[PDB]
């Protein structure tokens, strides 16, 4: 038996719609913001970010736990064999999004996982060098878009990098108020919105087979 391409939480029709709509409003707003227009040189008339992030999920949004490549990825067998994964397979979850973000490479939403959902977060031996210093599960995100040259993999790395700055106290003071939250400028083309109300999205834990 081969494993899926990857396991993860796949958001319902309605919830994918809410998050997608919310990510796309952020993009028109960030692209229209004075603070962003000024720093556009450190990013790349106005730039239309919805177009910039041309490579979008075409259907339902998802939050990846463990990329398996059908069993070719390190720790895939390990992960899939866990009681918690088999038990959770096909179960419903509510995910909490705390922030939307943008970099020159990706646009995503930061997921904050409950301890129960953390039981489903992988515990691999090959761990990212930007992951260290952050709790397990900090990589948890939903990808909203990518630049032409970029793989959706980059979104997770982009998120860790951004939070590696937050833990360093390197976010600074907010440079704007969008209707949903406070806008931060991390430098190096990076931007974070901390949501006033975290949005709850519904999702099913299952496997995706390409
Ligand atoms: N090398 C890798 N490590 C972890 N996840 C990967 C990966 N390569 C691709 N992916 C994930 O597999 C999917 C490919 O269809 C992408 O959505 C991406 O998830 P992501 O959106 O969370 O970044």
């Amino acid at each position: 038996d081969f494993l899926p391409l990857y396991f993860g939480w796949f958001l319902t029709k309605k919830s994918s719609e809410t998050l997608r709509k919310a990510g796309q409003v952020f993009l028109e707003e960030l692209g229209n913001h004075k603070a962003f227009k000024k720093e556009l040189r450190h990013f790349i008339e106005k730039l239309e970010l919805v177009s910039y992030f041309g490579k979008r999920p075409p259907g339902v949004l998802h939050c990846t736990t463990k990329f398996c490549d059908y069993g070719k990825a390190a720790g895939a067998e390990e992960y899939a064999q866990q009681e918690v994964v088999k038990r959770s397979y096909g179960k419903a979850f509510k995910l909490s999004i705390s922030a939307l973000f943008v970099t020159p490479k990706t646009a995503g939403a930061q997921v904050v996982l409950t301890d129960q959902e953390l039981q489903l977060w992988p515990s691999d031996l090959d761990k990212p060098s930007a992951s260290e210093g952050l709790p397990p599960g900090s990589r948890a995100h939903v990808t909203l878009g990518c630049a032409a040259d970029v793989q959706p993999v980059q979104t997770g790395l982009d998120l860790l990098d951004i939070l590696q700055q937050v833990k360093g106290g390197s976010q600074g003071e907010a440079v704007g108020e969008l209707p949903r939250g406070k806008l931060y400028s991390l430098g190096k083309g990076r931007w974070m919105l901390s949501l006033t109300k975290k949005m709850e999205v519904k999702a099913i834990f299952t496997g995706y087979y390409g």
